[PDB]
């Protein structure tokens, strides 16, 4: 019961733009598990996971591709940073933080897991105990077919109301108090929700989860590689890498959800080793890498279908936020082919991050509409090319400016 | 499960290639644990383990030795970086929780051994409990030799269609809750398990483990020798030497399960020994290392061998992920030589890092039909040395390249 | 339980050999403390105990005459390393450990003691009440002499059945159960167990075993003295005797079992002094080592007996594993002659280590016959000086390879 | 209510040696005590403590004469090292410690102040209470003058027995259980101490002893003045008394035992000053240590006098121990003569203690005796002038072997 190399990759397609190559990395991954959990039990054991090991700049989707995947398997995730453990120089944080960490992450999924699945059972209960109190029902019932005009109009009435409408005002018994519906409501639900719920039964979910699903990012793991000094000084790094092997080659933990194994989690590490190379790695960590995968630098179409495609990106976001001052605001093809230029601009000009460079840019050039707004009620500005350049090609053209502002 | 010296060599010539010195090293140690036995009191608390130390470069099979030679042993085995107490002015952890460790492993292993022993009885009176709710049972009963038609056609019906068939609804009482069969099977089964298991008898059990067959690897133990580029943090990596001591040497510490004795765990130190010598390391150290053994670096013909010789070699690992994809794959004798030589090229125009390369050449090579696979089910995929040349002899080329992917 | 120096000396003599002043210094500091034990009570806890100080080279026997004295003596034994404690960067843990550590080791010595102490009983009692469900004794009984024909017949003849025959199938009643005698025994020992053991007293018995038998072995007091090189880092060593002294003085200490009085541990401080010399301890830890005794570096002769006049030496300790395997080894006196030389030789081309060299050099010496042994069972095989020299003279010579294998 | 500064150097005199500058001195600020409590309200916030700094080296009676100092009035007494608080180069201890100390320590004082206080007055309700269970008052009673024969004859009988007599066999109750009076009694006298032990009214006792007679001795404060650097860098120290002066200058500090002034504590600094100047110390310090006293170094006659004078002397101890043999020691005039000379020597000779060197050389002297100690059962040794250079003259003449031995 699993998708495919190819199936995944469309998934992935649906949310990230371009990288096909580490697409079709976490696509094979991700299959792998489905292909260990189907051989022989003296197998399962000796395969270990393929841990990916993505090589890329910044803004150009990275740790994107990693929760969207993990998304696409609702597996546990968690994002790290190298270096967090490199403040060993004087300060302290260590490794087993990462598991740790996980498994809450896998605790709060299988948590919400069992919510919203039915949440809709306890919002009905909820109510079901709010028109008590509204049409205080007579003890003694039922006995007939009349199940579809017992609720009385009485209680059916209430119930439009209720859910489509005014009450504000009454009070509910727990340990007897006065509340207020809007709020009242919010506190049965809670209250609702609990008998549901199960306890110890979250072990063999979330430590299981955890153990046969996570997912971990290693992010800059280049930060903590080699470096000019000597194999033995400057270990206060590479010694951050001997630390992570018993993670990355199976070890355990111990955490406040009992005990972990990691023997078999999916690690995907990335760099942009723009300075060391995966081969400074140490060995170990070299070896548990398997599969290396290198990102392209984002190109003016990504930055425009990053800018549009994304069911809540940047562009239907601002629109949405004018709207709220009365403004109807429209990015025309040749706008946003423009925001697209002037980041592209700048990522090249200047320092060069990536689809980051969308946030300023965009912020910038509806600065005056975002300030004006108000009176812009019942207008309909568009943003077109023309806009665009006469208000971002005098800062993308000034480089330094741009280092501040842009 | 006390075999002789040349047997023990045997089981691990079928997970190892070469390394015979440090085979024999490993299997006379584990051999005294017998002969120790067979000896009088007096003398069997004066013979002490005989502490290996393994020198040798990386990628050859130190560890693969130990954790092959804990197995067979069926021992609580575990590695440890010499350097993860290391500092200069840093933190780290505390040396007895390589015990802490250990023993954890130790009682993980013995739970086991419990459960799969009578994991029946389990399951058994598990569902023997799910037929009482799908049948109440009409107390008092008994009384003749009608054991057959006791269990009564009622019970023995959902008997069948409980364990074959149909899992899926009803309410069993624990500490009255609505459940689901497929669901409230596992949590009877723990439920029940529990009552079998003797807690004193596990934890009584998890000790004898550790402390009669305890075996710690500690890797990178020449990580920690004199240097030379100063005084204090050297003798600080010494002092990590000293904090071990008291491990190898006999001492106690206590955990979780309770106190744990180290007098009989046997040690194996392992290291590259480049830059400092065994003689660096602290006499008492040195005294506690009585077994020497040298490991040699491997050779292409002992990539090719550990290519597919070993039991359950990367090979027929990946021949047995491709079976469940429907493919079937099949390495030409040429295939493995290239492959072989294509590792060694790179460890030797590169980084060495031994049998490790192996891995990465191999997942490489075989990306484009890993990813493919489902879409070939039914086919008979043949990675001649065509093949191998195809995917890996540009890469192999490219030295930058090589330091990134391969 | 308390002996005479002279007495002490004569144990001491049996596995160490030479330094005999340190043997007698140990000596008297034990007759010491049954000596205080004599006094009045005004006296009694006005008595400034004799903490001992050992000057010596490396491997002369220092180490080993406080276990085997704390052996003799019967006392929970620690060996601290005196760095330890030092950090001109670190944290170092603190001394309260030394008491905490000595205490856990008190608390295993005493569970440990208990149980093998009064196991007969349990295991008497224990089947003094599976006889009871064999043969349901009559209610009331006794009255005459007759206590040897009293057992009955029945119960005498089950009780060699028993303990020396068949008898497996049973039920006993703890809390009425079907099981079988095989286990049913065990079962109870455990359960009987329980009943002698005093949980109140035991971790009293550990308070009362280590307050007043305690022996510690602070090793290393040399590498706490003021050394020159700089004046922080000196204060900071400086800053561990200071941290020292209360224990050595006579304190209260809180663990994890309760208050621990230090004033009638007994101190075993020890060091080389190659560079430092007592006088440089700080003048309070010298008035408080009043005991001053050195050890001389050990002559080949002295290996020679080292090798084997020692009641279970390491010669009679390889021979007897040997013989477990059918080897007849046979030392001769010129292969002991030439096993010390070697060993004399390789202290003298690389690092002296003293006794310890012996060690790695006869574990070398035997490894082949170590590993072929189980195929030359029925056989003699004397190690002879000639024998001796085809195996070592080679490694010996070679100093490059003695600071590796040897 | 207090003894004058002539008085007390008296107290002094019966248990230091010499020192009477020193005597003198600590003998004023004791009696400033009773001279600022005996003054207007305006002037007792006005006058602080005269503290003391002390200059001599060790072994000259320094802490014994603070110690018998805050003795003599039994104030609340601590004695700390400066340089403890030097660790802060990396690790971290607080000088609010020391009051946070010396508070516990007020608390032990009037712990054992109040039981032996009011004995008699637990002992009295405990038997109060056995009286209740022996004769079971009736409810209800008083009214009228017959208090003499209102304890009832058969109260008064029970009451003669228990404290005089039989009776040891009752059950009382606690938290009701069958016990004996032997017994029930001490169990009842704690469980009623408990209640006197001023829980609260202990606050107004320990803190009140602590800001109003708390007695601090900070040794070696000249290991934390200027040194060859910077007043800037080197500050790791300087920056020590910088964190004295609110404790010398009165601040606060909160302890588990409430809040603690500080405002006028005498504090008794002290160091040898053999490299520093008093001048040296932060100016806040110099004028917070108003009285400046030089103690001399020992003189032979002080040693003869410190072995035999002390109602403890080491001397005596030794005879005493001994005795415990059978053997009957007795040191004569020229003997201990002998002994002080050979302190004297070494002392001179070698680094300098002081009366700390008698530990060694005495414990040396007797060395023979001690161990043979068991055979010299009945006989009568005597160490005179003869046998002490008989046995110290050749060491004392080695300087180099004193260093170690002596
Ligand atoms: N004969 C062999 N020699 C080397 N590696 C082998 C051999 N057979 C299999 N391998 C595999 O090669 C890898 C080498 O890892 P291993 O830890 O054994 O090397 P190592 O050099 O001993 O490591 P370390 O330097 O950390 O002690 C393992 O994944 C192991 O399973
Ligand atoms: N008479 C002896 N003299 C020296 N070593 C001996 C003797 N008998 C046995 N040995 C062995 O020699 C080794 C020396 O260890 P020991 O700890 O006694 O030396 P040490 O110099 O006191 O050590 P350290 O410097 O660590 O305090 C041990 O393995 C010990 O068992
Ligand atoms: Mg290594």
């Amino acid at each position: 019961s699993e998708m495919t190399p190819r199936e995944i990759v469309s998934e992935l397609d649906k949310h990230i733009i371009g990288q096909d190559n580490a697409k079709r990395s976490v696509a094979i991954a991700l299959r792998n598990r489905w292909r260990r959990m189907q051989l022989n039990e003296e197998l399962r054991h000796e395969v270990t996971p393929k841990n990916i090991l993505m090589i890329g700049p910044t803004g150009v989707g990275k740790t994107e591709i990693a929760r969207r995947l993990a998304k696409l398997a609702n597996a546990p995730f968690i994002k790290v940073e190298a270096t967090k453990f490199t403040e060993v120089g004087y300060v302290g944080k260590e490794v087993d933080s990462i598991i740790r960490d996980l498994t809450d992450a896998a605790v709060k999924m299988v948590r919400v897991q069992a919510i919203e699945k039915n949440r809709y059972r306890a919002e009905e209960l909820a109510e079901e105990r709010i028109l008590d109190v509204l049409i205080p029902p007579a003890k003694n019932n039922w006995g007939q077919t009349e199940q579809q005009q017992e609720p009385s109009a009485a209680r059916q009435a209430f119930r439009k109301k209720l859910r489509e409408g005014q009450l504000d005002d009454k009070e509910i018994e727990i340990d007897a108090r006065k509340l207020k519906i809007k709020d009242a409501m919010k506190l049965l639900i809670e209250e609702e929700a609990a008998k549901l719920v199960n306890p110890e039964e979250l072990k063999q979910d979330a430590i299981d989860a955890v153990e046969q699903h996570g997912i971990v990012f290693i992010d800059e793991i280049d930060k903590i590689c080699k470096r000019g000094e000597s194999s033995g000084p400057d270990v206060s790094r590479e010694g951050v890498q001997r630390d992570l092997l018993p993670l990355v080659e199976g070890c355990t933990v111990s955490t406040k959800h009992g005990m972990v194994k990691t023997d078999h989690i999916l690690f995907i590490a990335s760099g942009a080793f723009q300075i060391a190379k995966p081969s400074d790695l140490i060995p170990e960590l070299q070896g548990r890498l398997p599969i290396r995968v290198e990102l392209q630098a984002l190109t003016t179409s990504d930055f425009e279908r990053i800018l549009t495609e994304p069911n809540a990106s940047i562009t239907v976001q601002y629109k949405a936020l004018m709207a709220t001052e009365g403004v109807n605001i429209e990015f025309t093809d040749s706008g946003i082919k423009r925001i697209a230029e002037a980041a592209w601009q700048v990522n090249e000009s200047t320092e060069n991050i990536g689809a980051r460079r969308l946030h300023t840019v965009l912020e910038r050039l509806m600065e005056e509409i975002s300030y004006d707004a108000s009176d812009l009620s019942g207008q309909n500005i568009t943003i077109d090319a023309d806009y665009v350049s006469k208000h971002l090609d005098a800062l993308v053209a000034d480089e330094d400016l741009s280092r501040f502002i842009l």
